[PDB]
């Protein structure tokens, strides 16, 4: 059948496997040439290296796509810093496909917010590495604040650290932490947090 990758390639000695998801590449190096059926086997095979490569032009890409690529980059980087036991191909690949899927979704949410954000009083979006900064502002509501959300490739399944810089009104860290907690850790998390913030703090 198929998987979430467009293409799988391997070396002539079959020790190095490349998996491609558009502009994203994951390279897996086995201790020795792979024999048998790596996805069906269930055979212990020693993996000595896992590498992320990116085909992305940082100069010709929306900051959102860059964020996406940076999150997967950092995800694979931190994964490899484990150096008694290692993950095995099928598992590695399942998790990775899911991570890529969800991070691409996230990029789309960012695009939605860049376009439609003023409808929720979201007047600025800034991305710095993995930090997403959202400025909410309304003279009418008498509320202005910027929350910093620290994202990860595990998005949206994990709770987000956050920080707030308050300017006008009474909005606090606690209020924001509360809102983040109420929204279900699943698809559209970010769009749903923005909506929650709008309803609670700007409709009110
Ligand atoms: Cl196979």
């Amino acid at each position: 059948s198929l998987s979430e990758w467009d293409v799988v390639e391997w070396s002539d000695d079959q020790a190095v496997f490349t998996f491609v998801y558009d502009t994203i590449q994951l390279t897996i190096t086995f201790e020795e040439s792979v024999v048998g059926f790596p996805f069906l086997d269930k055979r212990y095979r020693k993996i000595v290296d896992v590498n992320f490569q990116s085909l992305l032009d940082e100069d010709q890409a929306p900051p959102s796509s860059l964020l996406v690529h940076k999150l997967i980059f950092q995800y694979v980087e931190e994964k490899e810093s484990w150096k008694t036991t290692q993950h095995q191909l099928p598992k590695m690949l399942e998790e990775f496909s899911l991570v890529v899927h969800h991070c691409r979704l996230l990029g789309e949410e960012i695009e939605y917010l860049k376009r439609w954000g003023p409808n929720y009083n979201l007047m600025n979006i800034d991305i710095n590495n993995n930090e997403l900064r959202l400025l909410f502002s309304s003279s009418a509501a008498f509320a202005k604040f910027e929350i910093t959300l620290f994202l990860s490739a595990y998005y949206p399944s994990v709770p987000l650290p956050s920080t707030i810089q308050n300017h006008v009104g009474n909005t606090s860290q606690d209020d924001i932490a509360t809102i983040l907690s109420k929204v279900p850790l699943e698809n559209n998390y970010l769009k749903n947090v923005v909506k929650q913030i709008y309803q609670d703090l700007f409709q009110d």
